[PDB]
């Protein structure tokens, strides 16, 4: 019974305290390898991944989970070079994000699911590693392509008990489509991360989602762009609300009874290609911690609202656990 | 004076008998890495590609330039392989076609312009094989994107010597804006090839640009889904004019005058993962010659409309040569 990792499988014990949503780089197929001084050089942005880990890993941290598919540049050489030069354990992924090329988005639920089995079962390229989540994604109501992509990561997720997490436009409530096409297809709740839901304060939509059996992904704490409001790029991408803000969702769904279902994270990364230029200088400015920020300020901040440290472990080693072990 | 090639530097004699509109594989940045069975196998499309290219090399085929780009997906060992069991040269592609991820799409015209000059002036991602020539795409009237790629290459281009070949629409005209956009760069007209020229029975269109100074690339010859019609991806893919149709806008580009702006090409590729699946299978029964159909069947055809076997010397040897020597 193991979980998949850019060095091989893992037992579920191994895991520990799980960040179950981040990035090494946020990045676009192939870009890495043709544009490497985009991010000073590829030993440079290895060099700087390394850094924050071994700071995250001193924070607490063991294992993250790397939500980058193919169309975010997923390297996955790059994941097991940090991975084993932090000593933070590194879950590859496959699926799509939401931004597929051309041989991507003319593809059939039948050839998109070849494809997720193959990372899963077979590899990812040529290097044997192999995905242990898929990731997918809608912005607002799903296009014809992203709903082929929900019932090909379902199809791939019942035929290899791994799990699925989405990214959600949650302003637009889309994790109730997604739910919807999950549970047509026949996938259980239990195998799904809704994920983004800290951009929204609707906890009606979070809550009937997780009386529904959805794992909630908060999972971009500390984004926010409070204090450089005058910054339109970065302020489209962090939002208005302060991390605290985020952070007492994690604290309301508790006390509604669904701490077993709730998700945590940074959402960070060490390079951001797949963006504005120099988002990574806003973003490092805005949160120093990094992927620290969850073990160093949010687990404190919940300890001082009065959330018990057994419920806080629960959140950040065995629902993480929980969800990664295939079944 | 050399050419740049996916095995190293060549001299402008060495390209001979020149195809300057071809793919190996079209398809997207990274997914030939990542899903080489969408292809059978990575195997199995060198296997094609060598077979096609050997072919292309009995008839008369000494060079092909694989316009393919980065999000194209391009794979420049895949073209280094082939290259050298085939026996042809290739000479690879910089610049962006109309599929760019993100990381592309968000760039400033200086950094497309600096990613350009990187795969000129050093090499393509670790390999050290640089690109000889720039490919840019619109579709239609140039979105804002595209309007900094075609600045970029035109930048590129004017600090390198080396040609700029685009994509058009050809029903709308972009190379009206493709020339207007590139002459407010400074380029030189003679460093730019308005591609799928054949596209459109335009004359005057294509007359006008060939009297600016560009190279006029009718490069889709074999392109035609005349006879099976009712397959509506391969006809919006391959369109309803037969290819002698194409081929005669070439006669027409002499009888103008304009034999010495004038490139043909068949526009081909062993695998095509960026279109419907199974479009190679409808092409290779379109087209079975692949590369080898401008040599085998257009040059007889204009040979027999009375053009002389010097002009098409000059249109398939000395226009490349020429176009494809970096000049500032
Ligand atoms: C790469 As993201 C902003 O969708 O987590
Ligand atoms: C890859 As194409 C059909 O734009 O030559
Ligand atoms: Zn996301
Ligand atoms: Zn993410
Ligand atoms: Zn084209
Ligand atoms: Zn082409």
């Amino acid at each position: 019974d193991r979980i998949n990792t850019v060095r091989g499988p893992i037992t579920i014990s191994e895991a520990g305290f799980t960040l179950m949503h981040e990035h090494i780089c946020g990045s676009s197929a192939g870009f890495l390898r043709a544009w490497p001084e985009f991010f000073g050089s590829r030993d440079a942005l290895a060099e700087k991944a390394v850094r924050g880990l071994r700071r995250a890993r001193a924070a607490g941290v063991r294992t993250i989970v790397d939500v980058s598919t193919f169309d975010l540049g997923r390297d996955v050489e790059l994941l097991a070079e940090v991975s084993e030069a932090a000593d933070v354990h590194i879950v590859a992924a496959t699926g799509l994000w939401f931004d597929p090329p051309l041989s991507m988005r003319l593809r059939s639920v039948e050839e998109l699911t070849q494809f997720f089995l193959r990372e899963i079962q077979y590899g990812i390229e040529d290097t044997g590693i192999r995905a242990g989540i898929i990731k997918v994604a809608t912005t607002g109501k799903a296009t014809p392509f992203q709903e082929r992509v929900l019932r090909a990561a379902a199809r791939a997720s019942l035929a290899t008990g791994v799990p699925v997490t989405t990214h959600t436009d949650a302003s637009q409530r889309d994790g109730e489509q997604q739910a919807d096409i999950f549970e047509s297809e026949g996938l259980d709740p239990s195998r799904v991360c809704i994920g983004h839901s800290d951009d929204t304060d609707d906890l009606d939509y979070l809550t009937a989602l997780a009386a529904r059996g959805y794992l909630i992904g908060l999972d971009g704490i500390p984004w926010s762009a409070i204090g450089l409001e005058d910054n339109a790029s970065a302020a489209a991408l962090l939002g208005l609300r302060s991390w605290q803000t985020r952070a007492l969702l994690i604290k309301a769904l508790i006390d509604q009874g669904y701490a077993d279902q709730i998700l945590v994270s940074n959402d960070w990364t060490f390079g951001f290609s797949s963006y504005v230029t120099n988002i990574m200088d806003v973003m490092d400015r805005v949160n120093p911690d990094g992927m620290a920020f969850i073990p160093l300020r949010v687990i404190p901040f919940l300890r001082e609202k009065g959330v018990p440290d057994e419920t806080l472990e629960t959140i950040m080693v065995d629902n993480p656990a929980r969800f990664l072990s295939p079944t």
